[PDB]
């Protein structure tokens, strides 16, 4: 099989303002052509009739618990949840044990990702050594080794002078600082912190990404900074939307929230979400809060742009990372379907609507329903 033809689907690629009933031809792990009615020899054909065909999803906030808490989740089990949920690329947080503050840990995660061979797992580095909040980490080395962002996630930066230094360095390197996830409260004020981050981002030219927002005022502050050209973004977990749910839904509706990111947070006594993010987001679509195109933007090109990777598109020549889903397929996360080592989600046992049928990474099927 030299080629794949994804046939009969409704293709949506927001990055190109492209949508319609088209086929996709994939060769050499790349998008080769998008056209009506493609047939070539030596191909596998996926029949996407009645399905939505779009770039592979990108989750920029996942806790894989690896190294150090691999009984809760590991790179393999999280990657299995990821591809089952349409994600071809996930970004793992650095509050592992040991934390991702040196190239040995970085290389560990990259080699795991390679051997597991499902989704791309991109590491982040810590902002400070040991995430202790005192001494800035070596962002140059960590980036060179493959880190795509920096965060003390686990534990928000409390030292304003550390945040400024972090954003300074981030600006030199062309990578974001992620801030304001308290995952450490179980692996191991909001408005003021966001305003601080917006101010420092403006002052340094660095990109800050707010990992958790919960109030209308936080959203209004973020939108203010964005309107003034400050490189600030934010995310929401669609699983949490079904604090201040309603303000968050208005923030999605108005485009203040840039992307869906799960904050997949395995625990065995934050919620898991990679495997359910899509049906959760689709509930907002079915309720008229967002268009399907906007839903796709928030899973694809928007998070790609936040982390500066050339993914989240179906542009000719790009990696053939492709998600194929049925917006109306009902299913339940339970013991028959769960690929996490944990079960910590209020969606457990509930009827979900929307399911990934195929996930394709570099032209290879890595998930099929
Ligand atoms: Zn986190």
């Amino acid at each position: 099989m030299l080629k794949l033809i994804v046939k009969n689907g409704y293709v949506i690629d927001p990055s190109q303002n492209l949508e319609g009933e088209f086929d996709i031809l994939v060769e050499n792990g790349k998008i080769k052509k998008i056209d009506k009615n493609i047939l070539v020899p030596e191909a596998e054909i996926i029949d996407a009739k009645g399905l939505i065909v779009c770039p592979g999803f990108i989750d920029i906030h996942v806790h894989l618990r690896d190294p150090g808490q691999t009984y809760k989740e590991d790179i393999e089990s999280g990657s299995r949840c990821a591809v089952a949920g349409g994600f071809t690329t996930i970004v793992c947080m650095p509050n592992t044990n040991p934390p991702i503050d040196n190239t040995t840990v970085v290389n560990y995660i990259l080699q795991k990702s390679k051997s597991v061979g499902l989704c791309r797992v991109l590491p982040t580095g810590t902002i400070t050594k040991g995430r202790k909040g005192k001494e800035i980490a070596d962002f140059y080395s960590l980036k060179e080794a493959g880190c795509v962002a920096f965060t003390d996630d686990g534990s928000p930066v409390m030292d304003s002078s550390v945040m400024r230094k972090a954003l300074e360095l981030a600006s030199q390197l062309g990578v974001p600082i992620m801030d304001h996830c308290e995952d450490d409260k179980l692996a191991y004020a909001e408005e003021i912190q966001i305003a601080r981050d917006g101010i420092l981002a403006q002052r340094t030219g660095g990109h800050v990404h707010i990992q958790h927002v919960s109030t209308k005022l936080s959203l209004e502050i973020i939108e203010f900074f964005k309107e003034k050209g400050v490189k600030i973004t934010c995310e929401v977990n669609p699983n949490h939307l079904l604090e201040d749910r309603l303000a968050l839904i208005e923030g999605v509706k108005r485009g203040i929230i840039d992307c869906f990111a799960t904050d997949h947070a395995p625990h065995q006594t934050g919620i898991i979400g990679l495997q359910t993010a899509l049906p959760s987001a689709l509930e907002l679509y079915r309720k008229g809060i967002i268009s399907l195109k906007k839903l796709i933007e928030m899973f694809t090109i928007n998070p790609a742009r936040i982390i500066g990777v050339d993914l989240g598109t179906l542009k000719l020549g790009s990696p053939a990372d492709i998600t194929i889903f049925d917006p109306n397929k009902e299913w339940i996360l339970n013991e028959e379907t769960n690929l996490s080592k944990s079960r910590n989600t209020p969606l457990w046992g509930k009827v979900l609507k929307g399911k990934v049928i195929y996930t394709i990474k570099d032209g290879k099927m890595v998930y099929k329903d």
